[PDB]
């Protein structure tokens, strides 16, 4: 039960607790990120997949 604690979106630095958004499978903050600012961020920064592990954001 180590999943406890609330993760924070590495983009806007805000706790999400469990925003269901498969955008990457890293081992740090990236593992948890709001699909709101991430999906839109990569769109503004022009990105389709995490440049840390090579996983696509896959946003709705
Ligand atoms: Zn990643
Ligand atoms: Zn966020």
């Amino acid at each position: 039960m180590e999943d406890e604690d609330v993760p924070v979106c590495w983009i806007c630095n805000e706790e999400l607790g469990n925003e269901r958004f498969r955008a990457c499978g890293c081992t740090g903050e990236l593992e948890n990120v709001h699909r709101s600012c991430l999906s839109t961020w990569l769109t503004i920064s022009r990105n389709t997949a995490c440049q840390i592990c090579g996983v696509v954001y896959n946003t709705r």
